[PDB]
């Protein structure tokens, strides 16, 4: 885990909750004596899922919620924040959004050096109501920040309802995670009324 997700994390816990109960959690996830969270330490995805394990404990919010309300965290802090590249890169949409994830990769990759590995695919389960995300990545557990992001720019930005379910666990079985994009732009497209 990158350190600019992982410093996320961080703030998250202190600003949603307080810097008292980060502390505490900081302690907990055994994490007292590493408190740089800098973006080029690049923390061990271990220690992440460990940290928000006890999280799970002090807050009592389990992690599938932490990575929920980070991925709202995360949209809505860099948009406080005034960054209007925010409005420029990944179309300021879902649909852009989904697509330049790839984009990024390269173009954010110039500014901050690091290997990112990307791989990932999107195609319908033959229904359009279905974008079937091929997720391949070690880090089976970090879905719920996918789902905390894309559902957050899909409504709030597009107005357009969609929802992403994993229907797949990468396991021993399975090498990949697969999600399920149901969109609904019945809602806004069949308005056919006056
Ligand atoms: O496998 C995985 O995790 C994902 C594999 C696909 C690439 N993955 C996309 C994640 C993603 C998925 C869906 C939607 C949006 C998404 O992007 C959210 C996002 C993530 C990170 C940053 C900070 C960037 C940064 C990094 C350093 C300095 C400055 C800026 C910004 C925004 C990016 C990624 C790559 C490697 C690592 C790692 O290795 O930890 C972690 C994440």
């Amino acid at each position: 885990m990158y350190g600019f997700v992982n410093h996320a994390l961080e703030l998250l816990v202190i600003r949603n909750y307080g810097p008292e109960v980060w502390e505490d959690i900081k302690k907990e996830a055994q994490l007292d004596e590493e408190g740089q969270f800098l973006v080029r330490i690049i923390y061990d995805d271990s220690k992440t899922y460990d940290l928000v394990a006890a999280a799970s404990k002090v807050l009592n919010l389990n992690a599938g919620e932490i990575l929920q309300m980070f991925g709202k965290m995360f949209f809505v802090f860099c948009q406080e924040s005034g960054y209007d590249t925010i409005l420029r890169v990944l179309g300021s949409n879902v649909r852009e959004f989904l697509q330049n994830l790839d984009a990024l990769h390269d173009h954010l990759a110039t500014i901050y050096p690091g290997m990112r590995a990307p791989s990932f695919r999107c195609t319908d389960a033959e229904k359009g109501k279905g974008l079937i995300l091929h997720y391949y990545s070690e880090r089976e557990g970090l879905q719920d920040i996918v789902i905390g992001i894309i559902k957050t720019v899909a409504q709030q930005i597009h107005g357009t309802e969609i929802d992403m379910k994993v229907i797949q666990q990468r396991n021993e079985e399975c090498d990949h995670t697969q999600f399920l994009i149901e969109e609904k732009e019945s809602k806004e497209h069949h308005h056919h009324h006056h």
